[PDB]
C-alpha cells in the first residue's frame, strides 16, 4: 500500500511521513522541487539513500507534465495533498503565485487522477488540504462547523476557497475518493517562522541569545486561534484516509478540524514568556508591518461532524506543542542557523 | 468620462457598447485579444475606423503586463469586466485554461487597479460580473437570494466562485469600488451558438433548411431557469455602475439579477417549435454527449435586493428574445455561414 | 470498424490549418481532427460545417495550447498518425506590448504538445510524425543582400520571434532527445484569401477595398515599407508540409530536421503595393502614408533564401504567381465589405 | 547610496554577490526571494538584515508580475544581478513547463516591468540578464566555444536560457535597457547545489568517509568537460561589468561567454577529491541509468577574449581549492547531523 505526500519538506507532511512510517507497513513516496528545504527531512535522508519505504518524487504542483509522470509511474493508492503556498500574509502581495500554485496546482492533480481513473480504473483515497481559512473573517460568539458561510479573507483565503471546491466538485463529478478538510491552528517543532506562535518563540530566542532588543514584534493582537499539534492533526488525516478506503466518507466530504484549546494571541505570548528566565523583562509592541488589509481573526470550532466519521482526539497539550517551538528557535539560534526576526 | 469593456466581442460586451454609445456621452474602450471573432462588432467597424467614441485596446486576460498598460494609458473611470471562458461544457474536459482566465485572468484586472489606487489614488468603478453558476446544484427548496451558499457544479462554475470573491476581497481589502453581479441566464439574438436556447434555434433552422434531420438533440431537460434579453441586463449593470459612482454601492457588494420570466427547459423549447411552421414535425432526442457530470439546478427569482439598489425590472418578452435570436440563425444559414449542429 | 490514418490539425481556423483542412480531404484518404477553442473565429470553416455535422472524414476536438489536460485527452483518446502543429499567436505587432502571451502560447503551448507526445511513446510506443512550424522569423533582422539558410544565425527581432526560437529548439530538442519524428519548418510569408487583415498584404488589400466601397478616405495607412519579403500562396506551403510528413514517415528526414521554406519570388513592399493598386480602378488615385501606430521597436526588415535544402528532400516548388494570390486576398476584401462584414482598417 | 537587487539571493550566486557588494561598495543591497526558500546560504546575513545595516529583502516570485512591479515600482534598483531561476538542467527533463515558465517567462516578467518604468519616468538601470554556456548545448570537439557559436538546445534547461538570453537581448536592441547577458561556464565552490556533479561526488565521498554510504560514487556519463571557476572570481566579472555598462562601455543586450582558466575530463575531477579523502584509493566510481541525460553538454572550453577585452579581469581562485573548499562543506554538514540525499 503506496502514500503519497505532496509538501513532503512542509510542516505536516514531513511529519505525516514520520507517522506513516512508524504506524503503518506503508510505502511512503514524498514529493518535492528538488531545490526545496532540507530543514524537515534531514533526519529522513539516511533512510531514502537506503531505499527504506521512502522514496522522493520531483514534480512541481505548476508543471502538469511531471504530475502525470508521478501519477502513471507510482500509482499512489492514498494521496495527501498537502502542497500549497501556505501563508497569507505574502498573499496580499503575490497573489498571483498564490492563486496559480494552490488552486490550479490541486486542479493539476485532481485532473491527473480523474483521466488515469477513467483510462484504467485508478481509485486512490485523496486528501485534499482546504483550511478553516475559507471561512475568513467569521462573526463572533458563534463556533464553525461545515456549512458556515465561506469569506475571502486574503488571497490565500480565495485560493483555499478554490482548493476545497476541486476537492468537492472532482468527488462529486468523477466519484473519485476526495475528502477536504477545513484545518485550524496546527503547530508544533516544524512550524514555518513566519507564522504567528513561531515568529514569538523564534523573536524570544533571538532576544535570549542577545540578537534582538526585548521588544517581541507582532501584528493584531485581537485574534483568536484555536491550537492542536500537528502529530495529532496528522492521524485525523490517516483515520480519514482509512474510512475512506472502506466506503464511509462520500465523494467530496468536507470538514472542520482542530483542537480544544483556543486562545486569544495575547495568552499564546504569556505562554511562551512564561517559558522564558527573561520573560518578566519582554514588552510586545504592534507594528504596521505584520497588519493585513483583512484579518481572518476568530476560528472556533464545532468539531461534532468529524468526531460522528472517526474514532480521534488531540492527546498532545498546546503547552507542550508551543514549549517544543520555543526549543526548536533556542537550538536553531545555539548552532549559528540565525533566522530572520520576520 | 471613459468606460472599458473586456469581452467586447461577447454577447454582452458588444451589447453594452451598443448602449454606452446611444445612451450615454461616454467614450468606450473595447478590450480584445487581435483575432477574436468579429461578428458581434462588423456595425461598430466604421465608427471605430473614425475613431467616433470608441476604441479598441488590446490585451488578454492571462497577460498582466498587456493589462498594466491598459490601466495605465487609458485609466478607465468605468469597467465592465465581462471577458471570461463562458461555456461549462468545455470547461470540464478544458478546466485549467476556464480557472486560469476567469479567477486569474479576473486578479490579474484587480491587482492592477489596486497598485494604480495606492500609487495615484485612480478610484474607478469596476463591475466584475460573477454568474447564478456560483449556486450550482442548490439544495431544492432553499429561498435563493445573495447569501445563498456556493456549489462548484463545473470547473466554469468554480471559476466564477473565484472571480466573486476575488471581486468582494478587493473591494472589502482596498476599498476599490467592485460591484459582483450574479446574473441569470441573459440571452438574444448575439447568445453563443452553444447555449441551450442558441443551439435549439440553431438546430431548427438547421432543419428548416435541410441540413440536418427533423431531431434536435439536447442534455438534461430536468432544469428550471429565469430568462432576459440582454438588453435589459446591461440596463441594470449601467444604473449599478452610477449608484457605485455616486457612492450608495459598498466597495464589493453582490448582487443577484434574474429576469422576470421562468421556464422549465422543454417550455423553452415549444416556444422556438412554434415559431417554425414545420414545429409540429420534429423531435428532441436526449444524447449523452451534451450531459454533464453535474448539472447545475437554481430557481433564482429573488430580486428585492438589487430593486433595493436601483429602479430596474426586465422590459423586454422573453418570447421576442427567443424569437430574435431563431431568426438570427436562419439569416446566418441563408448567407452561408452554415454552423456546426453542436 | 474501418480504420484510416488520422491527421491533427492544430490552428484548423487559422489560413493555414483550414487550408491543410481542405487539402487533406481532396488529395489524401486521410481522416482530419481540426483542433480549436469553442469560440474561435468560424469565417475560415463555414464551408467545412455541414461535412462535420455529417461526420464525413473531419472532427472537431476542443482543446487548448496552454491547457495541458485538454491536449493529454486528445493525444490519448485520437492518437493522430501525423501532427501539424499551426496554432500560434502569429503576429509580430501586439508581440511587442502582449509578450507574456506570445511566449506562453507558442514555447510552453508547443512544450505541452510533445511532451505529451514523449510520455505516450515512452507508455505506449505512440511515434506520429509532428510537424513543428517555426518561422523564418527566428533569423530576425539577417543582414542585407545574403540569403538565408538553416545555419544562419538567430535573431530575437519581437516577443513572436523568441516564441518561434523557442517552439524551433523546442521542435529540434524532442527529436534529438526522444526520437520522436519532428520537422521544424522556418517559413516564408505565404499568404492568400484567408491572410488575416493585420498583416501588410492583408491590411493594404483591405484597404483599397474600403476605399472602392466608400469606407475610407483614398490614403493607405503602413509602416516600414524598407522591407523585402519572399511570398507564396499557402496552397504551395501546405504542398510542402505534406511532402515532407511523407518523407518524415518514410525515415528520410531526421528526427527535428529543420528546413527553410519560402516562395520563388521577392519583393520590396512598395512593389506589392503597386501590383494590388493596379487590380483597381481608384488605383492611381490613392496615396501611401506610413504611421507610427505601424512601426516597431525592431523590424525583420530583409527575407530572402537559398532554398536548396528543401528542394534536395522534396520534389517542390511554389507554382502560383504572387499576382494571383494578391488579386484572390483583394477580391476577398471586397467580398468582405459587399457581404457587410466591415472590417477595421487596422 | 547605490541601490543593487539581486534575484536568487538565495543560491549559490546570489548569496555570494551579496557578501561581494556589502564587501567591496557601499551599495545598499536587496535581495529578492520566495519566503519559504532555504535559508542555508545566507544564514550568516540574517542579524545584519534584522539590524537594517545596508541589506533588505523584497519578498517576490519569477512568476508573479505583480510582486516584481511593486518591487521595481517602490525599490528602484540602480543595478540588478538576475540570477534567479531553475538552474539544474537534470529535473528540467521531466519537469520541463516549470524551467521554461520560471526561466523564460520569468525573465520576461522582470524586463517588461523595466521597459514599462524607463517609458513611463526614465527609469534607466544596469540590468545584468544571467544566461549559461548551455545555450551551445552538445558543442563540437576539439574547438572552443565563443560568442558566436551556433546555439544548440541539449534540454528543456538549455533551450530556457537560449529563450532568457534572446530576451536579454531584444529588450536592450529594442527599448535601450542597459541589457547584458553572461554566458558562464561551471563556477562552483562551497555553496554548490548537491545536484551538481562536482558537489554531488565531492557530497558522496563525505557520506562514505562518516559511513552513510558504501565506497561507491553512483555517476552518469563522465566523457564531458568542464572548464571551473569559484564563484567568487565569477560575481567579480558581473561587478566590473556592471560598471562598465553604467559607464555606457557595454552596449544595450551585449552578450559575454566567461569561464575560467582550468579545463579537467570529468575523471580528473573525481580523482582530485579522492586525493583530499584518506578513503581516495579505495572507492569505486560506477555509472547509474539514473544520471544518464537523454542529451548530454558533453563538451565546455572556452575563448575568454571577449570579457579580458571589455574588463579587466581572470579568475584567481586555483580550482583544487574550490573543489577542497566544497568537499569540506559536505564534511562539515554531515559532521552537524545536516544528513544530505545522495542524489
Ligand atoms: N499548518 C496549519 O496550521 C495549516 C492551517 C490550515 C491549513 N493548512 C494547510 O496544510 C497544508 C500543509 O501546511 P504546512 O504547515 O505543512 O505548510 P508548509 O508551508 O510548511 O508546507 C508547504 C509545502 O508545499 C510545498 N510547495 C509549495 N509550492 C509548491 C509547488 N509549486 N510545487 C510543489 N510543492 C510546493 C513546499 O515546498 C512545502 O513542502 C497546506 O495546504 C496548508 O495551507 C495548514
Ligand atoms: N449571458 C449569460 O447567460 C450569462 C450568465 C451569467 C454570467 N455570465 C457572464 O457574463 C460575461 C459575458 O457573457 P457572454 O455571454 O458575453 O460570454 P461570451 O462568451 O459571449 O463572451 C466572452 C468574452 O470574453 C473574451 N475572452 C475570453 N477569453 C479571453 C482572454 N483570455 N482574454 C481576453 N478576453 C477573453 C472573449 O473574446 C469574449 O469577448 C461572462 O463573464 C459570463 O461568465 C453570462
Ligand atoms: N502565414 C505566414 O506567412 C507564416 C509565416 C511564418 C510562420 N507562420 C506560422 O504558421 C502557423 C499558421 O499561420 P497562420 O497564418 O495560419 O496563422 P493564423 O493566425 O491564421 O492562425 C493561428 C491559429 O492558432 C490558433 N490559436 C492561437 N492561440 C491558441 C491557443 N491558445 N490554443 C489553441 N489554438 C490557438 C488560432 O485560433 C488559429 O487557429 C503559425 O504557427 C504561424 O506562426 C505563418
Ligand atoms: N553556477 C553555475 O555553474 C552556473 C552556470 C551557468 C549559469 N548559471 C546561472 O547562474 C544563476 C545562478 O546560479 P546558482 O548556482 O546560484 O543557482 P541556484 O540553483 O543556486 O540558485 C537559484 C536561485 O533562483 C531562485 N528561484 C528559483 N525559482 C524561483 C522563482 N520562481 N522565483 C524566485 N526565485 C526563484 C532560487 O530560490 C535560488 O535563489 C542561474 O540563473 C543559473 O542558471 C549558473
Ligand atoms: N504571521 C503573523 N501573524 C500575526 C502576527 N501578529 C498577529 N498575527 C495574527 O495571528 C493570526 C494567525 O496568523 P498566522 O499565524 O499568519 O496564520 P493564519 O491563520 O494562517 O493567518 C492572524 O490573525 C494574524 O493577523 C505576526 O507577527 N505574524
Ligand atoms: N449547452 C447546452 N445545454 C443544455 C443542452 N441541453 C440541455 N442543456 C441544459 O440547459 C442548461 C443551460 O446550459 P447552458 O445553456 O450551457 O448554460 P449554463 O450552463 O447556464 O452556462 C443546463 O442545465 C444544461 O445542462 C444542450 O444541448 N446544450
Ligand atoms: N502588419 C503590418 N506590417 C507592415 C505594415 N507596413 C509595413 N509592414 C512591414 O511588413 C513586414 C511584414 O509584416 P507582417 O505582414 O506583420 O508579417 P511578419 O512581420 O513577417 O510576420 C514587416 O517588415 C512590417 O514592418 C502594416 O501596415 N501592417
Ligand atoms: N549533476 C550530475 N551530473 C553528472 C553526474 N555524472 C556525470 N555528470 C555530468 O557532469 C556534467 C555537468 O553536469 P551538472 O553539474 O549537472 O552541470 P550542467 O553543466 O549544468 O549540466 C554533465 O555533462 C553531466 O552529464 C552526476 O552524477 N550528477
Amino acid at each position: 500500500k503506496t502514500a503519497l505526500i505532496t509538501g513532503f519538506t512542509g510542516q505536516v507532511g514531513s511529519q505525516m511521513a514520520d507517522f506513516l512510517l512508524e504506524n503503518t507497513d506503508y510505502d511512503v513516496i514524498g514529493m518535492m522541487r528538488w531545490q526545496e528545504p532540507m530543514d524537515n527531512i534531514y533526519h529522513l535522508s539516511d533512510r531514502i539513500n537506503k531505499k527504506d519505504r521512502i522514496s522522493i518524487f520531483y514534480a512541481d504542483l505548476n508543471d502538469y507534465s511531471s504530475l502525470q509522470k508521478l501519477f502513471e509511474s507510482q500509482r499512489p493508492d492514498v494521496i495527501f495533498h498537502l502542497a500549497a503556498q501556505s501563508y497569507p500574509k505574502t498573499s496580499f502581495d503575490i497573489p498571483i503565485e498564490t492563486l496559480q500554485t494552490n488552486i490550479i496546482g490541486t486542479a493539476n492533480i485532481l485532473e491527473n487522477i480523474r483521466i488515469l481513473k477513467a483510462k484504467e480504473g485508478y481509485d486512490p483515497v485523496v486528501h485534499i488540504c482546504s483550511s478553516s481559512e475559507v471561512y475568513g473573517k467569521a462573526k463572533v460568539g458563534v463556533k464553525l462547523n461545515e456549512e458556515t458561510a465561506f469569506h475571502g479573507a486574503s488571497p490565500y483565503s480565495i485560493s483555499k476557497i478554490g482548493t476545497d471546491y476541486l476537492g468537492k466538485f472532482y468527488g462529486e463529478a468523477y466519484n473519485i475518493r476526495t475528502f477536504v478538510t477545513r484545518m485550524g491552528t496546527h503547530s508544533g517543532p516544524r512550524r514555518s517562522d513566519v507564522f504567528f506562535e513561531s515568529t514569538v518563540a523564534k523573536q524570544i530566542a533571538l532576544i535570549e541569545a542577545g540578537y534582538q532588543e526585548p521588544v517581541i514584534k507582532v501584528g493584531n493582537l485581537s485574534s483568536v486561534r484555536t491550537f492542536q499539534d500537528c502529530r495529532d492533526a496528522i492521524r485525523a488525516y490517516y483515520l480519514l484516509s482509512l474510512e475512506s478506503e472502506k466506503g464511509n466518507i462520500p465523494c467530496g466530504e468536507a470538514f472542520n478540524i482542530a483542537g480544544e484549546e483556543a486562545f486569544k494571541l495575547p495568552e499564546v505570548i504569556d505562554i511562551l514568556l512564561n517559558f522564558s528566565d527573561m520573560g518578566r523583562g519582554i514588552e510586545v509592541r504592534q507594528v504596521e508591518d505584520r497588519m493585513r488589509p483583512i484579518d481572518a481573526d476568530y476560528q472556533m470550532f464545532d468539531n461534532s461532524k468529524i468526531k460522528s466519521f472517526i474514532d480521534w482526539k488531540a492527546e498532545i497539550p498546546v503547552r507542550q506543542m508551543l514549549k517544543d517551538l520555543l526549543n526548536h528557535w533556542r537550538n536553531e539560534i545555539k548552532r549559528g542557523r540565525i533566522p530572520l526576526n520576520r
